[PDB]
């Protein structure tokens, strides 16, 4: 399969430039009405999940004919600051929609709403009836990848087949989730890309469709990206050091994490701090 | 009047197979799209309310000539473990409707929704107005049983005649409530029943209700009930044993009693934990 | 301008009387199916902001020739008991409206509900857009005060010219907010003014309208108010004192204030204590 | 143990109308706020609200025998949950109110709700706990031990010892721990108030000691649905349900009543909480 | 009484602009890391935003008194909220951050917050304390005793005495209780820091006491909207309101200021909290 | 410092198959259940799921060097998390069921989460910390320090000295600070049960205190994903991630794994909190 550029060197911005950049994204939070974050494996790496593309990252360890390493199971990972961060963002009506390309389930089991996410690659953790379309979230990994039977049947009142959700090199992307995720990139006057080198076809470019009809990209990677010329703000840190910084110029807690939750539907928004004054 | 069977002898299931039964239970509720519980007298004994015809039962006393023993007023009586147990499955979506025979307040006074319960035979704390029909949830228990007159008048911009709800021996149900837990009955793929012997002839019933088009009617009693052998599963133990082991299995907490709590329309759904793997 | 009569002295209600009056007050709002609180300055003394007719009111020490003392900044203000009371009586659903004279930004500030509340004389921490009409709600008092000019400009997608929201001495109420006001009053069954003198000719009438149609007035002020005589109920005491002993007769806790927090859209309604008997 | 003294059994039951029981729940919050030294005793009426019948009330273990009738139980121990009451002395415990508490009941729910152990004696024993012969080093379990009237439970001691454990549950003819009652006999000696709720204070070491607090100038407060022994030592006697007093107690004092987290064991108490201020009295 | 020396009244107020504030509470946070013993004083200035007038402020009582007009009062002493002020220094005890604290105010909102006893010296009294004139124990009420300069209010001691009680308020000629001096005097001497909020320090045992502080070494902060009888001794003067400056100072400090359960008394500091790691200073 | 001598790097790792690990979780909870004196050993193994690489592992500092290769890092040690592994220990020290917590990390994470640092022995230091060489007094910085080899930082002590701080992070040829090696020692020597969380135990005091639980009769558990340098020594090997084993290891004991506030600092631990019953053992 053809797997894009892998390893490039790392970026760190300096600290006293990092701060004034943070500051920056803040503003543009403030100044925004419409914001969607796209996310990919960099928001993991932090609770001990590998990427593909960094330097230990799974096509990079590969190519130098090693084995990525995971320091957790799935079951067992911990959504990280940045995770918990987007559940709050979401929860007082900063965040629009979120679109990620991670298939570690965190997101879902962060408790972040379902109709509020598109899983653009699929989910470890979940199944979907060939039948009736019905969608089961376990506690465990299904077991399968490509689309094929898990040997479980649907329960609703149908016995059809249940199969995994995690595309393979030629699947095409979800139609419902790709089409809500279009809808949010288009109709946004800010995205920002967390933890994703934007090398995927589909999935890397609609960051860009943001920025037709004037609308603010940004992108925090440790590496560079494929996009980091159409970029408004380009910030080279750690995105949990960066969600941090920002949840506290919001003036937002990052709330502690339940343990492995479902919520499907959003809840109606909860009170948020007044916005500075700007310019 | 006509009073049914009173103070058969009890079953205890044993330990090992008891365990199996709730594991079996707990299954059927995660294999569910729509669980009703229907609730009677056994589910308020533990909070010190006797229940009809259990061996102190209020009939089976009367039968030996004795009185029955309260251990608390109506007013003082907490909501037991079950009780606060169906409030958690209720806010987390595994219970849609409740159908109770209890007229002990209790299910209101833990703050289960009102638009999710019905009150078949009606409730000590409720005055309803003869003129417009509204019912208004006290703080004591009213005074009259039989729908006889309070001698408090409506307030809503009336001045109506307020009755007790509490049913005589050949009054008819209410016909919001029956109609709502009919409905419910008839559309479920599993009916749980909690301290009810099943032998009031409409109330009794509901259950059976699902068993049509393929559904799944469970029971929880410590006596033989008038539907024993139309089961699936028969749990012959305290049904707060059952119901603590059975949250437990769900990974779900039972929450804290706030004290004495009207809630009319349900909340939105909370986070549940995900479903394990099934067959 | 015309600045109405200043300095009358105070009443103060004795301890008998003034707990025969907050039970009346308790009886009126369980006695009642809709509720509006009108307030005025008087509600924001015990934060340290002075109000305008009492006897170290602005008007007042004018007067005679006096500054009036604030012992806070709007910045750093925080809400009263009484405030934080109106918060739990909306999400309990004992409030229907809330009608507020004050420029101070301490409801919005509280969390009450924007949807829910009419700022009949506008707010520091509030500009609007002249093209169109969007309201931001900021962390410091914005600068100007007669619905002049910031300069700071909208950004939705427009660079509208921001202006502030306080009413000059000739300008009209705003029209959503005192039709919004106009219609709660009308249609209300209770009325109850806390701080407020009720001189100011549109906003001071509102609660005599609730009189229309067989509704009740109460008025907790310690000075005599212009509508004394149409009065059902009048409270001589401290606001505060006046609303921690009605919440208690509620059986309801006063919420602790997180900090400077907006709340857009109420909130679906929380459960409440179940009416004494009464009569 | 068959010929055994079990006292008077299945006496009426009194109700104080509700007028006469205000003003003396009002009466009781005032001899607590005069107080500096509040103990409790308490006997089985406190665990009937959680479906374990008592043992000498109208369905009291006791008084069911007697007619040749079963006691019905409505829970096992283990699922068991403290009443309101057994949560409002913790509460009283942890804002200093309640300097000891001295209980008959082997219901293990005092130790259950996180009462702490040290300010706590346990006249009758425990069906969770188990003693070391040797060590003399107390279990609390999960589950009830087995046996009653202090015989060997099958388990052996794991300090390091692999000596016997057994019940601590007394038969008719044992001694009292001396411990556990030397600690009531001191904490009732010094008392200035003793309140004593659901025990109709029949059994000869346990039912006095709230006498030994009448001693020296002390109150003695008795609440209990029928006579007990001691009623005419009382300067206040309280006929209604423990629950409904103690709720009507904790609001007059200003105190909330606390969530029960689940079977917990505090083994010694952890410093005071904030209280209300004290209202004037006269 | 009437002739007593009531000091200089009603001065000018200083506010330092918005640029210069900020760099003087970022200079106190510095003085709070760097320090391991911070005393504070207060006066009547941390109770004005809770609707109580000061004595010397523009409104102050006796500033008022001088121009022949009356202080006027936004709340009771009972209805009276504790400020962000008062409540910021309940945390800083809880986290070891306060060593001492030092009020002159008699409006009993410290003890109200649940500011520990034995950590506060209230050096001319609390409306809400009677005293025993034989016992000398203390009695915190619900509402105020109703004397000032020690008289009986008509109610006797309850400790088993049957003493006289008396209100704590000092007089004009009264000394100060000399055990709550003493405390003073001693986490004055021994503190290498003393910040001041909300009092002008014209009294003379209660105001010199953050002076002991400046003896071998130690920094004096002073807080304060009006000039102060020390304000050239100080080595940081900060003119704003108190509120202001401690919602500052605790967001420099990473800590976050408790909700107020409502009138609660605690005796005695709990053991201390953790709190965030110190800055890097220089 | 380039010779030293690093030990066996990049061993293979073991996975336990699901069956076996359950059997072995519950085992350790009965180890727990039993034992009076429970001690905990952790290295860089309870670190990794945080995003800080180990020493011998994989992709381990030393093993990766060996290949010519660079170890990866996923945060900075200031935007660091607290793992599981972390809280958990943390709560087992708040319910009594830790008596010492023995850790060779410099991370801070274990000061970071709220562990008491009287119930804690540093034997490599802590990047966080600067001691004064006069005073010996220990600064919490909210950042890491800037050395090691316990060299000078360019700051100065602030008691009131002016002495010299330096980091605690010790070099190839230096002793370990001999309060924490003291304490260490004698919690591991009183102690009958040793429990080690991701360390290997190569390195030389710090390595072998686990065994000397083990002489008197002491129980070794051992949890790693490698081979580690005393596993024949041991009761319990568990082959398997350290927050899978302690998530499932505190779901068998009935206790919650407490939210991570934030970066705080506790110096003396707190007085013990309930606690679920024991099970009912053989
Ligand atoms: N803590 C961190 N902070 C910031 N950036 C980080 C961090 N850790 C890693 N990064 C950066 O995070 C970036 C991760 O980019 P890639 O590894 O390509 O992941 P994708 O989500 O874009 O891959 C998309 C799909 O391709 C796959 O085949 C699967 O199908 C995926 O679903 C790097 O550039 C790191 O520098
Ligand atoms: N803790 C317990 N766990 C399980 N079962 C229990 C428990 N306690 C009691 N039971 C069982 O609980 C069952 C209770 O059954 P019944 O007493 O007939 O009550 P109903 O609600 O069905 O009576 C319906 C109406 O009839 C009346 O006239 C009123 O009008 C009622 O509204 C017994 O079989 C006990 O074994
Ligand atoms: N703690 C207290 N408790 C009760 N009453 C109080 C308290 N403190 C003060 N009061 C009473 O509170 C009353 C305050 O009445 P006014 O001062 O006229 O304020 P408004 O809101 O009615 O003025 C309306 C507009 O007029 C202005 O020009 C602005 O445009 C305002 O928006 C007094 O009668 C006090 O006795
Ligand atoms: N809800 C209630 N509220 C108040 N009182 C109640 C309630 N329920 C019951 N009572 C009263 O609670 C009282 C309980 O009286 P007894 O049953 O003799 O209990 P003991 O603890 O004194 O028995 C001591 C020993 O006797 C044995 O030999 C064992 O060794 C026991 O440990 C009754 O008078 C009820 O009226
Ligand atoms: N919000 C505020 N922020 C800051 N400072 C304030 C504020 N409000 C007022 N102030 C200042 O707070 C200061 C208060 O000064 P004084 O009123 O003399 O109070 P004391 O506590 O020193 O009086 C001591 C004794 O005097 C009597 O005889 C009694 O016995 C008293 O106990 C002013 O300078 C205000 O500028
Ligand atoms: N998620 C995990 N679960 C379990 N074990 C793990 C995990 N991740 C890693 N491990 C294991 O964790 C183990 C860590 O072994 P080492 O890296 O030698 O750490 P130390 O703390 O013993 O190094 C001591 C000193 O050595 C230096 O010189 C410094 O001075 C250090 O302070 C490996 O065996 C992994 O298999
Ligand atoms: O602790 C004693 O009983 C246990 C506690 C208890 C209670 O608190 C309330 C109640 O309604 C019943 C009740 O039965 C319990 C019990 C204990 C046993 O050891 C036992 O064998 C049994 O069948 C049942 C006990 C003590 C005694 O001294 C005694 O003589 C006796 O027969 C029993
Ligand atoms: O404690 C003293 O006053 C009380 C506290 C207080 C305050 O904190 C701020 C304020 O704005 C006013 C204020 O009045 C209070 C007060 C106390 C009385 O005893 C009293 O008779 C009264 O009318 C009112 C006091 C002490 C004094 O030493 C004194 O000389 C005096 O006149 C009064
Ligand atoms: O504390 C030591 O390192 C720090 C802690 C640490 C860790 O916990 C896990 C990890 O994956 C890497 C890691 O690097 C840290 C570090 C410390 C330094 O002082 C330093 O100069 C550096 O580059 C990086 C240390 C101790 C040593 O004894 C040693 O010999 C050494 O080289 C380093
Ligand atoms: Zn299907
Ligand atoms: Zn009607
Ligand atoms: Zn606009
Ligand atoms: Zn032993
Ligand atoms: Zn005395
Ligand atoms: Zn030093």
């Amino acid at each position: 399969a053809d797997k894009g550029k892998c390893g490039l060197p790392e970026i760190f911005d300096p600290p006293e430039e990092l701060e004034r950049k943070v500051w920056e994204l803040a503003r543009l939070v403030w100044q925004s009405s419409s914001v969607v974050f796209h996310t990919g494996a960099g928001i993991s790496t932090a609770s001990g999940i590998p990427d593909f593309r960094g330097p230990h990252g799974v096509w990079t360890m590969e190519e130098r004919g090693l084995a990525p390493k995971f320091d957790t199971t799935f079951e067992s990972a911990r959504p990280t600051q940045t995770h918990m961060a987007l559940v709050q963002l979401e929860r007082v009506g900063l965040l629009r929609f979120l679109v990620s390309q991670n298939v570690d389930g965190l997101h879902v089991r962060s408790g972040f709403p379902r109709d509020k996410l598109a899983e653009l690659h699929g989910n470890m953790f979940v199944e979907e009836c060939a039948k009736c379309k019905t969608q089961y979230v376990r506690d465990t990994v299904v077991g399968t990848m490509g689309l094929k039977a898990t040997g479980r049947l649907c329960t609703v009142a149908c016995r059809g087949e249940l199969r995994d959700t995690i595309l393979d090199w030629e699947d095409s992307l979800p139609d419902r989730d790709l089409a809500l995720a279009d809808e949010a990139s288009r109709n946004a006057d800010l995205s920002i890309t967390l933890g994703t080198s934007l090398q995927i076809r589909p999935s890397g470019n609609l960051p860009l469709a943001t920025k037709r009809r004037g609308g603010r990209l940004v992108i925090v990677n440790l590496q560079p990206t494929k996009h980091d010329r159409h970029a408004d703000l380009r910030i080279h840190g750690y995105v949990d050091e960066v969600m941090t910084r920002l949840m506290k110029h919001l003036g937002l807690e990052i709330p502690a994490w339940d343990g492995p939750r479902v919520l499907e539907r959003a809840l109606p928004p909860l009170p948020r701090p007044p916005t500075p004054k700007l310019e």
